[PDB]
């Protein structure tokens, strides 16, 4: 089993402001974490795979960071479509795990 912790667990920003999450592995899991996005009702959307692997089509100012165990996903300027929650997960080890969440909530 591999513990994925999340920080902060919520954060307050405006549309246009740039905000960063960070997660952290209780062992290395290389670059076996990915980005989940959650909208709430509605399911978790790949964002980021591979830890930098931005997926086709998610757009550019999303970015993830980080090897081992550290990882961050930086929104370099916050657009309305993305106040939601962030998760992350780790792929390395079965059962694939998340952390907590961050909610990115509007201020």
């Amino acid at each position: 089993d591999i513990q994925m912790t999340q920080s902060p667990s919520s954060l307050s920003a405006s549309v246009g402001d740039r905000v960063t999450i960070t997660c952290r592995a209780s062992q290395s899991i290389s670059s076996y974490l990915n980005w989940y996005q959650q909208k709430p009702g509605k399911a978790p959307k790949l964002l980021i795979y591979d830890a930098d692997d931005l997926q086709s089509g998610v757009p550019s100012r999303f970015s993830g960071s980080g090897s081992g165990t550290d990882f961050t996903l930086t929104i370099s300027s916050l657009q309305p479509e993305d106040f939601a929650t962030y998760y992350c997960q780790q792929s390395y080890s079965t059962p694939n795990t998340f952390g907590q969440g961050t909610k990115v909530e509007i201020k």
